[PDB]
């Protein structure tokens, strides 16, 4: 029933999901001059070089590119992070125009779109177990613009025709995650939430302050996709990010400055 749209978009996500009113929802507007600078952050540590890549599905709100998770081969620690996380899927959020797409702001910028690196924390066995639990999740987020091209994206980018309406899935071996990372590791980093129903509260935040560029025509593919399944009207998959919540009673670090 949830998607992006004026009858069923974010402002009416709380009917289903009331924690949408929560004391930790996420996005968050990062306000850049009152992020605290914490010396005791420790640099972020990623470790994707045996990540497994297996497949790309259009999920009807966005694409999901999955990972193996059944072994420790691509994982997130360090950072704010006790222990350690592992790979299980990245996607984007991104609008319909240049201007808009992040679901984090910085000092109230949006940016075209962002990546959401999402990784589960082993101790709690599985992703749907980690989803109850306040530190179950780690989602790294990067900003995109629009400039150069990303290489890296490309394959990413090449395989949407495939997957241009909702439920389609496509083999998506040997894609390298590296390829998405900007050069510094810099980060914003606060407790929250996913931004799509069910909206829990089981998320640290770790936002990259350094954006990738990816060129007009890779992001204009995005912009192809579709919300809707085969056989039905075409709604272009675009805005389908969740806007700025409260921050509420919670303080964003800053790793750097
Ligand atoms: N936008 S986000 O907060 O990074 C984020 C987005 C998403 C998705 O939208 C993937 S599609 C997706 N569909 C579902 C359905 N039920 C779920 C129940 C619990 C948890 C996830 C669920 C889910 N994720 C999954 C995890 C995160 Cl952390
Ligand atoms: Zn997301």
């Amino acid at each position: 029933h949830w998607g992006y749209g004026k009858h069923n978009g974010p402002e009416h996500w709380h009917k289903d999901f009331p924690i949408a009113k929560g004391e930790r929802q996420s996005p968050v507007d990062i306000d850049t001059h009152t992020a605290k600078y914490d010396p005791s952050l420790k640099p972020l540590s990623v470790s994707y070089d045996q990540a497994t890549s297996l497949r790309i599905l259009n999920n009807g709100h966005a694409f999901n590119v999955e990972f193996d998770d059944s072994q420790d081969k691509a994982v997130l620690k360090g950072g704010p992070l006790d222990g350690t996380y592992r790979l299980i899927q990245f996607h984007f959020h991104w609008g319909s125009l240049d201007g808009q797409g992040s679901e984090h702001t910085v000092d109230k910028k949006k940016y075209a779109a962002e990546l959401h690196l999402v990784h589960w924390n082993t101790k709690y066995g599985d992703f749907g177990k980690a989803v109850q639990q306040p530190d179950g999740l780690a989602v790294l987020g990067i900003f995109l613009k629009v400039g150069s091209a990303k290489p890296g994206l490309q394959k990413v980018v090449d395989v949407l025709d495939s997957i241009k309406t909702k439920g389609k899935s496509a083999d998506f071996t040997n894609f390298d995650p590296r390829g998405l990372l900007p050069e510094s590791l810099d980060y914003w980093t606060y407790p929250g939430s996913l931004t799509t129903p069910p909206l829990l509260e089981c998320v640290t935040w770790i936002v990259l302050k350094e954006p990738i560029s990816v060129s007009s025509e890779q992001v204009l593919k995005f912009r192809k996709l579709n919300f809707n399944g085969e056989g039905e009207p075409e709604e272009l998959m675009v805005d389908n990010w969740r806007p700025a919540q409260p921050l509420k009673n919670r303080q964003i670090k800053a790793s750097f400055k």
